[PDB]
């Protein structure tokens, strides 16, 4: 069957942390008083839970809370055993408070409020320096959360904050985070279709942190080249097809042969051949002010089938596109 695989660092994190870090469904809640928050304005609401934008009465200070719906009650102690071990970690979201609600009788998570920046607007506005600068502050987050053995698992977007005004960035939304263990199997139905590494898409279970830095990657391609999303898959099939129109089919099948895999039978008639194509290809008039040859020597050490083969987020940190980043 498929060939085992294992991060390249923070392997044995979990394994020489004690068990209360990582077993989360033994972690007992410490629950906050529900009257200390108002509610001022619904925000939202996905799959797991509603969003609203409070006060915290105790401080006059603004919060969101996320009350989540009552299900999966494994998946609501991961979440928050995951941002408490986090919290406080370089651009990680920082859980204030967990309550009980008095509607839904559910748990409802409190967050430090982010006056974040529209993401129409931070996409259409970003310079150059904008973009290497917010993607440095994104590694701090991800080196950290992967230096705490922990995965994110949904690198988008719309889950990182821009405080474009103070220059703040915050990693949000670790619903879908996961401890990472040598060995385990996890689900591939995890992060949004444009994001999916191609680990998930050809149904590679034993992947890793490596996988964050494929969707970072995702997202840098979009920044630099002006093309929302970079990878736009009809479908989680047509996904893997519209890497492969970029990448080629040379190496997919190289990795699916490395690894063992045995690839749905329904690519045999969609995949086609292609070859790597220069990214160079992708640069027009339009995004050549976001192009370097820095810029696309790092896009090209991210998306990468063999996740790995990725940069990590501490070697993203030391390449020279990021040089003319004032630290
Ligand atoms: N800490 C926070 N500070 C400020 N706004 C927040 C915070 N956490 C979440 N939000 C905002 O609350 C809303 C949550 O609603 P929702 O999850 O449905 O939106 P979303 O960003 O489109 O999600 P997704 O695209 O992942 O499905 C979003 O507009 C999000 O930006
Ligand atoms: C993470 C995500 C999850 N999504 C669903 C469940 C549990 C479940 N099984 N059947 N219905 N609900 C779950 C657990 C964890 Br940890
Ligand atoms: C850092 C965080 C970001 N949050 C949203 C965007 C916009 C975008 N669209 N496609 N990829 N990114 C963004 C850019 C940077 Br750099």
């Amino acid at each position: 069957g498929p060939v085992p695989s294992r991060a390249r660092v923070y392997t044995d994190v979990n394994t020489h942390r004690p068990s209360e870090y990582w077993d989360y469904e033994s972690h007992v809640v410490e629950w906050g008083n529900q009257d200390d928050y108002q509610l001022v304005r619904k925000l939202g609401r996905g799959k797991y839970s509603e969003v609203f934008e409070a006060i915290n009465i105790t401080n006059n200070e603004k919060v969101v809370v996320k009350i989540l719906k009552p299900v999966a009650a494994a998946k609501i102690k991961r979440e928050i055993k995951i941002l408490e071990n986090l919290r406080g970690g370089p651009n990680i979201i920082t859980l204030a408070d967990i309550v009980k609600d008095p509607v839904s009788r559910t748990p409802a998570l409190v967050f430090e409020h982010v006056n974040n920046t529209d993401f129409k607007q931070l996409y259409q506005t970003l310079t150059d320096y904008d973009i290497r600068f917010y993607m440095y502050e994104i590694l701090k987050a991800l080196d950290y959360c992967h230096s705490m053995g922990i995965m994110h698992r949904d690198v988008k977007p719309h889950n990182v904050m821009i405080d474009h005004e103070h220059r703040k960035l915050r990693l949000i939304d670790w619903g879908l985070a996961e401890f990472y263990h040598p060995g385990q199997e996890y689900n591939v139905r995890v992060a949004s279709r444009y994001f999916k590494g191609p680990e998930l898409l050809v149904d590679y279970q034993m992947y890793d942190y490596s996988l964050d830095m494929w969707s970072l990657g995702c997202m840098l391609a979009s920044m630099i080249f002006r093309k929302e999303p970079f990878f736009h898959g009809h479908d989680n099939y047509d996904q893997l097809v519209r890497i492969a129109k970029v990448l080629g089919t040379e190496d997919l099948y190289d990795y699916i042969d490395k690894y063992n895999i045995e690839l749905d039978p329904r690519f045999n008639d969609i995949l086609g051949r292609h070859s790597r194509k220069r990214w160079e290809r992708f640069v027009h008039s339009e995004n050549q002010h976001l192009v370097s040859p820095e810029a696309l020597d790092f896009l090209d050490k991210l998306l990468r089938y063999d996740h790995q083969s990725r940069l990590t987020a501490r070697e993203a940190m030391e390449h020279p596109y990021f040089y003319t980043v004032v630290k």
